[PDB]
């Protein structure tokens, strides 16, 4: 009897034979598998359907963006997003290096494209044998390290052949053989675009793909293994079907010119021919003013680097070109002249989720979990090959729910600011506008107040009655404001005597805005935060219209907002330097975006008061000083574009919100590294 026709067998302890002193964990990938293909086909897919029903299945795994092959293999294995580990498209170029990349290249065998350190890399560094069967990066010198069993890409090799040869490196002996395998197949991908992600083609790309897998299970069962190996089944991102009646073309706004060079497809970027001469001299910023709001509906939308969302993590590298296009579901672009299934598309559409399972001993067995970005894979993978990872991107700990038995137990992080309290000081003076404890405490933070991870930073804790603001007495302006808003609740500002008395604090006196809003004290002057008119608009509608909805829908929500200062664009907290290099002229120190975490509970009975589980959503809002970006409706699809990860947010404030929380550390971690998916 084959592997698949059999039940579902417990795997509590690994049952390996002798000369295997642990488990060997094997990721196998399949290209372009889109998450969806398994939640329709599952009943003609016997293989996948047994490995999702024994093993820990995921209805989505979030791709990285830009949402293509390599980006995504190489994020897989490295834990790290595209924009800090270089490999940013199939098809990129470096300013820097003078170089361009090409999969069809002498330059794709180059060691300066490939950052940071992958899987067996991290393996290899530490002792343990590595086998790849084809997988980007692994036939590149990285780090001077190449796997101890590998594979030169050459994409006609049978499949069959493949699945034979690594269960042959199973059979080697216990001294020279590997503890952690790759597959690769070009399926479903390739009948992915050539027929389009819905087709017979693909049914059949994915039945081959099935019984392939069916095979490796029976070989594995054949090598008295079945309850020994570790499978993780993957892929790199989805499919979207193809256009010709939805696709973008720059000739019609520009003329047929041949003065820039255009990436194709949906993660379109632009960037001049006379390069590397021109490339930091260009005025991109005129180009995407001459593009923005030019149709009645603009399914694109020109976006600079550091303005893009930055829950897509695109903007760090130098080989990301200063001008990106944004595109709605579907719809390509290009300079000039479709029909293809294609992906690269934004990695929180419902077509662009990949597919992740895990089978074996160290895995649960019928366990369906929560949706992740595949940058957490890597940290599971140092898990189960006894490794210390590389530093990543990943949330270490946040995928501890997958396995029967987890190694690393996350703990918080620190708290490394300066916490002293902030009494009456500043006696006693006015702008001229024409005008116990704990239990407020509890109210007002009712999970724990955030954590200032800023070292050594100075902050002060302010008490109101209504809000909780932590202001910066480093940068004289507050970080966090932190609100209950219950599910039943104009040129003026007053003196707040424990924070000193900077200029910009009169209505004398780009305007001010409040953090929390006053319609429920809140027109103190340690609540106003430096704000566009512009962003007015936005803040105004969505704690007006937008946020009282939500106290609704939800029965209460807890809010804790702040300002965002990102000059460099990684996604991280700046340093006290380039924020004094980025001031501009008062004196002011101007927010580049504003973040709101919006938390409920699941049961919505709860008030956020006394929730048993939470309900987390957040975001980083763009502080542009006009709304060419958004050129009622298009305020809250500003929104619903510009959310983010709980842990995107801590990332660029250097802030730690829910520490006081029932919940475990890892609970927390998975909570925060949440992003809903869109269609
Ligand atoms: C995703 O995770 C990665 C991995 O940790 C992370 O990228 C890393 O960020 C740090 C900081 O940006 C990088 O370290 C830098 O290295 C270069 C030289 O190679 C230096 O120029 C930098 O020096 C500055 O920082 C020093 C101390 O931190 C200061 O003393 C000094 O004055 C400089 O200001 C800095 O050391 C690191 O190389 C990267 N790694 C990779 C692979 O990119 C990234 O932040 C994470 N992404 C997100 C969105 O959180
Ligand atoms: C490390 O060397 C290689 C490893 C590869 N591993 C996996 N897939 C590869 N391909 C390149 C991407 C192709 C898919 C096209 P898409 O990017 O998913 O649109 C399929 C073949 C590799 C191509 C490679 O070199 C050409
Ligand atoms: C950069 O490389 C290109 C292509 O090899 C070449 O045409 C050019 O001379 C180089 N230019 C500079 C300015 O280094
Ligand atoms: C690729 O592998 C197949 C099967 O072994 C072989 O027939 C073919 O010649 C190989 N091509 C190259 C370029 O090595
Ligand atoms: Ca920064
Ligand atoms: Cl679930
Ligand atoms: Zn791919
Ligand atoms: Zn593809």
């Amino acid at each position: 009897k084959s592997w698949v026709e059999e039940t579902c067998e417990s795997i509590d302890t690994p049952e390996c034979p002798a000369e295997f002193e642990s488990p060997p964990t094997l990721l196998f990938s399949l290209d372009g598998f889109r998450a969806e293909y398994l939640h329709t086909w599952g009943g003609l897919l016997p293989v996948i359907s047994k490995l999702k029903n024994c093993g820990t299945y995921t209805k989505n795994m979030r791709p990285m963006y830009p949402t293509k092959t390599f980006p995504n293999h190489y994020s897989i294995v490295t834990g790290l997003y595209p924009e800090s580990h270089g490999i940013i498209d199939n098809k990129m170029y470096d300013p820097k290096m003078n170089a361009s990349f090409s999969l069809k290249s002498k330059e794709k065998f180059n060691p300066l494209w490939y950052k940071g350190q992958p899987i067996w890399v991290t393996a290899n560094h530490q002792e343990v044998k590595s086998g790849t069967y084809f997988w980007p990066g692994s036939d590149v010198e990285i780090d001077g390290i190449l796997p101890d069993i590998y594979k030169v890409y050459n994409g006609s090799v049978p499949f069959e052949e493949r699945i034979l040869a690594v269960l042959e490196w199973l059979q080697l002996p216990s001294h020279e053989r590997p503890h952690f395998y790759t597959l690769y197949l070009e399926e479903p991908d390739s009948s992915g675009h050539s027929h389009g992600p819905v087709s017979s083609e693909v049914i059949k790309a994915l039945q081959k793909v099935d019984r392939l897998v069916g095979m490796l299970m029976d070989g594995l069962k054949d090598l008295g293994l079945d309850k020994c190996l570790n499978l993780i089944l993957i892929s790199d991102h989805g499919m979207e079907q193809g256009s010709c009646k939805k696709y973008v073309y720059l000739n019609k706004y520009l003329g047929d010119v041949n003065n820039v060079k255009v990436v194709y497809g949906p993660a379109a970027r632009l960037r001049p021919t006379d390069v590397p001469e021109t490339y930091y001299s260009f005025n991109y910023e005129a180009l995407a003013k001459n593009l923005s709001c030019r149709e009645p509906n603009q399914h694109f939308r020109p976006y600079l680097k550091p303005f893009l969302p930055k829950r897509l993590h695109f903007a760090k590298s130098d080989r990301i070109e200063p001008l990106t296009f944004y595109l709605d579901p579907q719809w390509q672009l290009a300079l000039n002249p479709c029909g293809s299934g294609f992906h690269g598309s934004d990695n929180l559409f419902s077509n662009m989720q990949a597919l992740f399972i895990g089978y074996g001993p160290a895995f649960k067995h019928g366990a369906e979990v929560d949706s992740f970005e595949n940058i957490e894979v890597y940290n599971l993978m140092c898990d189960l090959l006894g490794l210390i990872p590389a530093p990543n991107n990943g949330s270490h700990g946040s995928l501890n729910h997958l396995l029967k038995k987890p190694i690393y137990n996350p703990s918080h992080p620190k708290e490394e600011g300066f916490l002293s309290q902030c009494p009456i000081k500043s006696t006693s003076n006015d702008l001229g506008c024409t005008c116990e404890d704990d239990d407020i405490y509890h109210m007002t933070v009712p999970y724990g107040r955030p954590r200032i991870l800023l070292k050594q930073h100075r902050v002060c804790l302010l008490q109101q009655q209504q809000f909780l603001t932590g202001y910066s007495l480093d940068l004289l302006m507050p970080l966090w404001a932190s609100y209950t808003f219950l599910s039943n609740d104009s040129n003026c500002l007053y003196q707040d005597l424990r924070i000193p008395l900077s200029p910009v604090h009169k209505c004398s006196y780009l305007s001010y805005g409040f953090l929390t809003p006053p319609r429920l004290e809140a027109l103190l002057t340690s609540n106003i935060v430096p704000m566009y008119q512009s962003f007015q608009v936005i803040w105004h509608y969505l704690h007006d219209t937008l946020l009282q909805r939500y106290a609704h829908e939800r029965n209460g929500i807890n809010v804790v907002s702040g300002p965002v200062f990102d000059f460099d664009y990684d996604g991280r907290y700046d340093s006290l330097e380039i924020l004094k290099q980025n001031s501009r002229v008062q004196e002011i120190l101007i927010p580049t975006h504003f973040f709101i975490v919006l938390t409920s509970c699941k049961q919505l009975s709860e008030t956020p008061l006394e929730c048993s589980a939470l309900e987390s959503s957040a975001y980083i809002l763009p502080h542009r000083p006009d709304n060419i970006e958004s050129c009622s409706s298009w305020v809250e699809e500003l929104l619903t574009l510009h959310r983010a990860r709980v842990t995107d947010v801590e990332l660029i404030t250097g802030l730690s919100f829910y520490q006081d929380r029932q919940e475990s550390v890892s609970e927390l971690l998975r909570l925060k590294t949440h992003l809903p998916i869109f269609s």
